[PDB]
C-alpha cells in the first residue's frame, strides 16, 4: 500500500495496459464506471497513469492496496522489479 | 453527519468527482440547479469541495446527513477510510 | 538484458517472427493474453517490434532478460550476430 | 556472404527449387519450422525468393553465409555465373 | 411581445443557449457588441437569462418583439410549450 | 412524456449510443445544431446524458414526448424494461 | 440472465467468436447496427467482450436474457461449464 | 482434460492433421461451422494447433475432455508418448 | 425480392460459391470492382455471405430483384428449397 | 442536388464505399485531402456518412450536386431505388 | 473584402475545417499563434467561426481582404455559393 | 505617439488580446504588476482597453510612444490600417 | 512571528495562493468568515496580501506566528529564501 | 536560476509540454497541487508558461533553481539553445 | 537547419510516415516519450506534421538540424525535392 | 513525370502487380520496407494503388520520374496505351 506512495513516478512511467487494473478497481467498488471513464479519456498514457494513481492515493490506503494487489497479479514483473530495488 | 465536520479538511483533499454527490443532492433538494452550478463554476477541484462542503453545513445537519450518505455511496471507499482514523 | 536496451533500433529493425517470443513471454507471464493480442494488432514488422519491445522495457530489466532468453533460443543467429559488434 | 546483398534482385529472379536450401537452413538452425512454413506458403517463386532472402538478411551476415553456402552446393552452376559477372 | 412579460420566470428558468439569440439582437442593432458581452459575463445560466431579459425589457416593447422572434425561431418548442398554457 | 421524469437518473445510467437519438431530435427540431453539439462535447456518457436530459426537459413536454418516441424506437429495449418497474 | 451478470468476468476472458451472438442480438432488436458496429470497432477480443457486455447490461434484464439464450445456443459448452461452478 | 493443459506448448508442436478432430469437435458442438473455418483459415499447423487450442481451452473442462479424446483416438501415438512422459 | 429480406440468416447459411453471383451482379452495375473486392476479402463464407446481402439490401429492392434473379440461376435447388418452406 | 437534402436519413443509412465518391468529390475541388482525411477517421459507417453528408450540404447546393453526380455514377441503384419513392 | 461583412452569418454557419485559413492567416501575419490558439479554445464550430470573423473583422479591411483569399483558396465552393446569391 | 490620441476610440473598440502589449509595456517598465492586474480586472474588451489607454496617455508621451510600438508589432494589421485612414 | 514584520513588503509582493492560508487562519480562530471574505473581495493579489497582512498583525504576535506556521507549510521554499536573508 | 530570469520571454515562447516540470516541481515541495492546477487551468499555452514562470518567480531563487534543473533535464535542447545565446 | 523554416508548409504537406523520424528524434533526445505520444494522437497527417514541427522549432535550431538529417536520411526524395527549389 | 499526374485516376484503376514495381522503388531508396510494407497492407488494390500514388507525389517530381520508370519497364502495354491518348 505504501509500496505505491514510494513509487510513484516510476508506476507512472512504466505501468502499461490499465484495463485489467480499471477493471479490477471497479469490481472492488474503488472506482465507479464514471471514475473509470473519466481516468480513460486522458490523452496519453502518462496522463492516463497519474490520473489512476491519484484518484486512487486519494481514497486511502486500504483502496491503495486493492490497487497494489490489482497490479501486483496483472503485471507481477514491474511490481517485483520496483519491489527489489 | 458530525463526522463532515469533523474531517472538513480532509474532505475537501480528497473528495473526487463530485457530478454523483451534486446529483444526489439537487434530488434530495438539498441543492438546487442554480445552488449546483455555483458550486461547479468554481476553478479548481479544492475550490469546488470547499464550496460544496460550506454550502452544506449552512443547510444544517440533517442536509449534512444526506450529503454524508450520499458520500458513503458514491465514494465508500474514502468514507470508510476516514471513520476508521 | 541490458544487451536489448543497447540493440533497440537494431531489434526492431531485424526481429522478424515474432510468434514464438509472444508465446513464450506468455508463458513466463511477462505478457498476458491482451497484452500480446495488442502488440499484434500493429499494421507493420517494425511498429510490431517496437510496441514489444517497450512493453518490455517497462516491465524492467528482469523481464528484458527473459525475452533476451527467448530470442536467443528462437533465433540464435541474430543475437550472435549482434552480441558479437 | 556479401554477395547475396550485391545480387539480391538476381538471386530471386534465378534461385529455382528452394526445399534443399531450405532444409540446409533449417538443419544450421537459421530457419525453424515455422519460418521455414512461413516461406512456403507464398504464391508465387519470385514472392518465396523474396521471403527467404530478406528473412535471412535480416538474420545477419553469418546466416547469409550459411545461405550462400547452402546455394553454392544446391544450385553452384547459378552460384558460378553471378560470381563471374 | 407582452408573452415576454407574463414569462419572465419560465423564459429564465428555460431558456438555454443564448448564443443564437445574442447574435440575432446584435444584428437587430438591439444589443451593442458591449452590452452582449456583458449579459455573457454573468455566473450562471439563469444569472445570464435574468440580465439579457431585463436588458430587453427597458429597451421597449418593439425590442422585446424582436427578442420573441429570435427565440420563436432559435427555440420554437419552448415558445410552443409556454405559449399554450 | 412524464416517463422521461420519472426516469432521469435510470435514463443517465443506462442510455448509451446518442447519435441516433440526437439525430432524430435535430430533424424534429427539437434541437438545433449548435445545440447537438454542445450535447457531443462532454467528456462523459453520463454527463452526455445528462446534458440531453436536462436540455430537452427545459424544452418543455412536448419536446420531451419526442424524445421518449426517438428513445423508443432507437433503443425499444431500455423503454420497455423501465416502463415495466 | 443473472447467470450473465455473476458471469462478467468470465464471460467477457472466455467467448470467442461473437459474430453469432451479434446477428442474434440485431435480429432481436436488442442491438441496432451502429451498435453492432461499434461492438466490432475495439481492438481486442476482451474490449470487444467488455463492450457487449456492458452495452447489454443497460438495457437490463430482458435483453440480457436474450443474450443469455443467444449464447446458451451459439456456445453451449461455456454456458455449461459456467453454469455447473 | 488437464493433460491437455500441462501439454499446451508439446500439442502445438506436435499435433498434426486437424480436419478429423475438428470434425469430431463440430460433431460433438464443441465447435460450430464458424468456428472451426476459424481455425483453418490459419497460415502455419502451429497457428492452426493455437488457434485450436486456445479456442478450446476458452470452453472449459468439459470441451478439453472432449478434444483429449479426439486426439487419443485420431492420434493415439503422440498422446501416449506425451503421457508416459 | 423480399424474399432475400425473409431468409438473410438461411442464406449466409447456406449460400456457397459466389463468384458466380459477384460476377452477374457486377455485370448488372449492382456492385464495381471495388465492392466485389471489398466482399471477397472476407475471411469466412458465412462472413462473406453477410457482407454481399447486407451490401445489397442496401442497394434497395430492385438490386435484391437483380441478387435473387442470380441467385435463382446460379443455384436455383437452394432458392427452391427455401421458397417452399 | 435538392434530392440529397430530401434524403439525407436514407443516405447516411444506405450510402457504403466511400471511396470512389471522396476521391471524385476531391478531384471536383468539393473536399481538399484534409478534408476527406477528417471524413475517414469516423469510427463507423453511418457517423462517416453522416460526416461527409453535413460537410457537403455546409458548401453549397452547386457542391451538392456534384456529391448527387458522383453517388449517381459510383452507386446508380440507390440512386435510382430512393428517386423512384 | 466586403464580402465577408454581408455574409457574417453564412459564413460562421458553413465554414468547416478552420485549419487551413488558421494557418494562412498566421502566415499572412494577420494572426499571432496566441491569437489562433485562442480562436481554437471555443467549444463549437459555430463559436470557432465567430470568434475567428469577429477577430478579424476587428483587424480592419485589409486582413478581411486576406481572410477572404485564404478561404476562397481554401473551400472555393462556398465562397462561389455566397458570392452568386 | 501622438497616431495613439488621435485614434483613441478606434483602439478601444478595435484592440483585441491584450496579454502580449500588457507584458511588452511591463517589460518596458511602463507598467507596474499591480497596473496590469487592474487593467485586467475590468469585466469587458472595451473596458479593458479603455483602462490600458488611459492608463498609458497619463504616463506622458514617451510611454505612449512605447505602447505605440508595441501594438505595431503586436498587431501590425490594425496599425497599418487605421495609420492609412 | 516578528520575521513576518521585517518582510511585510517582500510578503505582500512575493505571497501567491492564499486560500490554504485562509483557511488554516479560518480554523485556528485567527480569521472568521466575514475576515475572509473581506480578505478576499479586494480586485488585486498585492491588495489581498495587504488586506490580510495588516488584519493579521492588529491581531497581536501570537497571530502573526501562527500566519508565518501556516505560510512555512503552505509556501515553504518562499519563507526559506526571506529567512535567510 | 537567474537564467529564467533573462529568459522570462523566450521560456514563455518556447516551452511546450509542462506536464513533466509541473509535476518535478510538486514532488520538490516547490508547488502544491492546487498550485498546479491553477497552472493548468489557463486556456493558452503562453498563459499557462507565463502563469508557472511568474508563480515560480515569487517563490525566490532556490524554487528557480529547482524550476531550472527540471527544464534542463525534462527539455534539454531548449536550454542548451537559450545557453548558447 | 533553416532550410526547415522556409519550408514548413510543404514540410507539413509532404512528410508522410513520421515513425522513422520520431524515433531518431527520440533516440536524439529531441523528443521524450511524452512528446512523442502528444505529436501522435493527432487525428489528421497534416496536424500531426504542424504538431512536430512547431514542437521542433520551439526546441531551437540545433534542434531543427537534428530533424533535418532524420528527414533526409528517412525521405531524401522530398529532402533533395525541396532544396532544389 | 507529369504524365503520372494527369493519369491518377487511370492508374489506380489500371495498375496491377505491384511487387516488381514496389521492389524498384525501393532499390531506388524512393521508398523504405516500412513505405513499402505500409502500401501493402490495404484490402482492396485500389486502395493499394491509391496509397503507392500518393506516397510518390509527395516525394515529388523526381521520385514520380522513378516510378513512371519503374511501371514503363515492369508494364509497358498499360503505358503505352495511356501516353497515346
Amino acid at each position: 500500500a505504501a509500496f505505491v506512495k514510494e513509487n510513484h513516478r516510476q508506476l507512472q512511467a512504466r505501468m502499461g495496459d490499465l484495463k485489467g487494473v480499471l477493471d479490477d478497481l471497479q469490481d472492488n467498488e474503488v472506482l465507479t464506471e464514471n471514475e473509470k471513464e473519466l481516468v480513460e479519456q486522458e490523452k496519453t498514457r502518462q496522463s492516463k497513469n497519474e490520473a489512476l494513481l491519484s484518484m486512487v492515493e486519494k481514497k486511502g490506503d486500504l483502496a491503495l492496496d486493492v490497487l497494489f494487489r490489482s497490479i501486483s497479479e496483472r503485471d507481477p514483473y514491474l511490481v517485483s522489479y520496483l519491489r527489489q530495488q
